[PDB]
């Protein structure tokens, strides 16, 4: 069995104001508490998990952070952090040091002029950018997710001459995800534009991971551009829900994997209780459950995955593995 992903959303609070995201200007109070973590660290191990990334609205207003990098490493994890990466410079030498290794930093344009706008924080772009610097000179493997959209769907092609001359090792290119429809209006344009980026040579230009973000099929490619549906697992069974669980800190929730799916007619909460009678319990019957419905129908249902899980799975079906920090 395969070393397993565990997202933590340690807070929602976040000092941003993306578009697209329900925590922007969050100032929610909860935090994930370092006695929290003490009590999941063992859970973890024991289920086989190898990673734990933390997550939410932004990992770096959370005090805690290093701290928590620092116990989940003394207990032989993988750790991970995504952020926008506004804070980043000021703590990547102490995140570093306290055995930090990935960072994800976010960026959704080409320039500090299109990036700080979407994300409405002047100054962002530049800071991620000099943290993912930083932490390649410090031996941390950096990492860029992007969310593509109608609006800077142009901007990919300058992007990956950024993140390359860098030295940003992976790249997460992912479809804006709305509740609204999304349309472009040329698709032929999107493709003229972008299928260049995903047929560089992946020794001179950073490709990114999995699927292309409107479909690597013209069947996909027609879903995504017609009918909003992002690309997802395919075949006959998404793999991703044996290898990743996602806590909602704030609420007491696992789920089967970062894109939290959810059954459409379902009011209740998704995923399953990370905790019973106040334990914090990992792979519970209720979270299994969870994770074989979408083992099967996820491939059919899904509407909002992401091109790194989808080739995550797809690798999985098709070579039965994959390599590290495929997630
Ligand atoms: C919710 S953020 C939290 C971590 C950190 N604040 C950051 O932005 O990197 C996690 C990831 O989800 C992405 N994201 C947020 N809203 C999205 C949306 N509506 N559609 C697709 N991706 C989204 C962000 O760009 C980010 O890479
Ligand atoms: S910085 Fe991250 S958490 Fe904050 S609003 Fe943007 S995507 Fe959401
Ligand atoms: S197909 Fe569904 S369950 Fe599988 S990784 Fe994608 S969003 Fe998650
Ligand atoms: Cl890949």
């Amino acid at each position: 069995t395969r070393e397993r992903y565990l997202f933590i959303r340690l807070l929602e609070a976040c000092n941003a104001d993306c578009f697209m995201c329900d925590f922007a200007l969050s100032r929610d109070t909860f935090r994930f508490s370092l006695e929290d973590f003490d009590e999941l660290l063992p859970r973890a191990v024991e289920a086989g998990v190898g990673y734990i990334r933390f997550t939410g609205g932004e990992p770096l207003m959370h005090t805690d952070v290093a701290e928590l990098v620092r116990r989940g490493t003394d207990a032989g994890m993988k750790m991970s952090i995504i952020t926008n990466g506004m804070m980043l410079p000021r703590q990547i030498e102490r995140l570093a040091d306290a055995g930090l290794a990935q960072i994800i930093v976010s960026l959704d344009g080409g320039s500090a002029a299109t990036h700080d706008v979407y994300r409405r924080s002047p100054g962002m772009f530049d800071n991620g950018l000099r943290g993912l610097r930083a932490a390649a000179r410090l031996g941390v493997l950096p990492r860029v997710n992007s969310v593509v959209g109608p609006h800077n769907y142009t901007e990919m092609p300058q992007l990956q001459r950024v993140l390359t001359e860098a030295g940003v090792r992976q790249w997460e290119l992912s479809a804006l995800k709305l509740e609204r429809a999304i349309s472009y209006p040329d698709p032929d344009h999107v493709r003229a534009l972008c299928d260049p980026v995903y047929d560089a040579d992946p020794e001179h230009m950073l490709v990114p991971l999995g699927k292309r973000f409107y479909g690597d099929t013209p069947e996909e490619q027609e879903l995504y551009f017609s009918d909003s549906v992002t690309p997802r697992a395919s075949a006959p069974l998404c793999h991703v829900v044996d290898d990743v669980i996602y806590l909602d800190g704030k609420y007491g929730r696992a789920y089967a994997c970062s894109c939290l799916p959810h059954r459409e007619g379902d009011d209740e909460p998704g995923g399953a209780p990370l905790r019973e009678d106040g334990v914090i319990r990992l792979d519970t019957p209720a979270f299994r459950t969870h994770a074989d419905f979408f083992r099967t129908e996820g491939p059919r249902v899904c509407n909002g995955c992401s091109t790194t899980a989808a080739g995550y799975s797809d690798d999985i079906a098709r070579l039965g593995g994959v390599r590290p920090w495929q997630y």
